[PDB]
């Protein structure tokens, strides 16, 4: 019992964190196979960062400007290469610690666990989920970009998040491994403001069969409800409409508890309408919405 | 910016973690050199858990009925001890992965890091603090048993906490590594109720300072008070008395922030006799009682 966000073990990506160094900026990079990924404003000093050209900046550069450190030890640059916002680095050592990984390109509601690094060393790990106006609420300082976000499937680490910007919000925004920003976001010092950080219906839903799993019961009531009507409901209050994909992707959670996915949703209703009164669920005075379903039945059935 | 609750990275204990079985049960150990520390209700069926006489099971026991496994790999068991509430199997192999580690017994208020380990494979992190009254509010399902607690400075992992019971209550109770239980509880299947959950004072000011340091100010006062005034308020809230120790740790976020402490305290005061009035302090609608001073200042200037 007890319900906790919960990181995966980081072990795994620990040994993927190098230091990358290009002049006098410093940033973490992730050694994977013969090629270290790390954001590519590596090359610009905070000057470079109002209006970049990366492609010319990139052109002054060589291997032997990119200063790899693996702990103590430096890795040789035989290559180098832009992908859409992120450097490849050619080593000529493949990390011994390289996990089976995959890249993906996550969808908003994800959640994933990000191991915060400076200068290549981790400092701790936290769970995110990727925000429906495509930023994360991480805990980052200067230093900490090129930390990456992962899932963990048994042996394999999905990699679907490199650190790139802080936006004048404190909010976070960056790239897949192949470089590419989620949402907006350009790795340019400018006015970049995020949209409605809207929350994650489906999420929130999957916490509420969390909750019941684990005792916490007092938000159940006698009511249902319809999507449609639901969804009403969910406009007012920015959530994010409920689909029936939403309601399927539930069935797991329903089946185990015997509570109808549109009865919780007339749960959750009700709370929207009349808050929690000052009573908590699962030691929350609000509604959670960084667990995903996969992440709930993951923790109460405890997957390794 | 952002602050988030942020575990120590898992690798380093992830290669410490191995499957004790005896005879039919199957719980997580600790391997650390040519030593394997579990909890010793190992050699207990659940009918031996209403009242086991450790000493007598103990003896029907030899090191071939411990069987540890290190991934797919078997350890050969060459001496066994109970030290207390755990078990000590003496392997023939160091652990190749030991890291610089020590034992320490924490108090209430201090937090760590969990491991969350079924059959000896990791399944997640995150982090608690030791309650006041001697229990952690884990994750913790069937078979979690024998997961460790821990702190890591640089290079040094600290072990002060091993999991071995569930209380009716869904709250969790376990050892130090040298077995002695946190508080008054028994590895027995009794009535063993806890005492108040009171919040832990300083661990609430030093998240406060994290607030201020992150933008989130809305809940700076123009009021100040005593430790004898402040003291009264945290009797009536169930807050542990603050003392004059409490002002010392909490003084380099006090000079950083320039908020006096007790300013501070005149600010926590007002926010328990008036609520939050339906705003968030980092995202939360409670105060948080579990980021130690120590936790904030690691958080805060990017310590690895
Ligand atoms: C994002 C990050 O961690 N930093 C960074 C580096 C370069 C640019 C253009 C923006 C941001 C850190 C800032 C200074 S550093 O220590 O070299 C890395
Ligand atoms: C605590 C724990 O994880 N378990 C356990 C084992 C033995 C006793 C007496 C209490 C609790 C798990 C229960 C069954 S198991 O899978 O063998 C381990």
């Amino acid at each position: 019992s007890g319900f906790r966000k919960m990181a995966f073990p980081s072990g795994k990506v620990e040994g993927c964190m190098v230091q990358v160094t290009c002049g006098t900026t410093t940033l973490n990079g992730l050694w994977l196979d013969d090629v270290v990924y790390c954001p590519r404003h590596v090359i610009c000093t905070s000057e470079d960062m109002l209006n970049p050209n990366y492609e010319d900046l990139l052109i002054r550069k060589s291997n032997h400007n990119f200063l790899v450190q693996a702990g103590n030890v430096q890795l040789r640059v035989i290559g180098h290469s832009m992908q859409n916002c992120v450097l490849k680095l050619k080593v000529d050592t493949a990390n011994p610690k390289t996990p089976k990984y995959k890249f993906v390109r996550i969808q908003p509601g994800q959640t994933f666990s990000v191991l915060a690094c400076y200068n290549g060393s981790p400092s701790g790990v936290y769970q995110c989920a990727m925000r429906p106006n495509f930023t994360i609420k991480g805990s980052f300082l200067n230093g900490s970009c090129g930390s990456v976000g992962f899932n963990i499937d048994y042996d394999c680490v999905s990699f679907c998040y490199m650190h790139h910007m802080e936006l004048p919000t404190g909010v976070h925004a960056g790239t897949d491994l192949e470089g590419n920003f989620y949402g907006p976001f350009v790795d340019r010092q400018t006015a970049q403001a995020a949209g409605t950080d809207t929350t994650i219906t489906v999420n929130v839903l999957a916490w509420l069969y969390a909750a019941v799993i684990n005792g916490d019961r007092w938000f159940l009531n006698r009511f249902t409800t319809t999507l449609n009507d639901f969804n009403l409901v969910a406009m007012k209050y920015n959530y994010e409409p409920l689909t029936q994909d939403h309601v399927d992707i539930l069935g797991p959670l329903s089946a185990q508890t015997g509570i109808a996915v549109l009865d919780m949703c007339a749960s959750l209703k009700e709370l929207l309408q009349n808050g929690m009164n000052g009573r908590t669920i699962l030691g929350s005075a609000l509604l959670e919405d960084e667990f995903t379903p996969f992440d709930v039945v993951r923790q109460c059935s405890g997957v390794t």
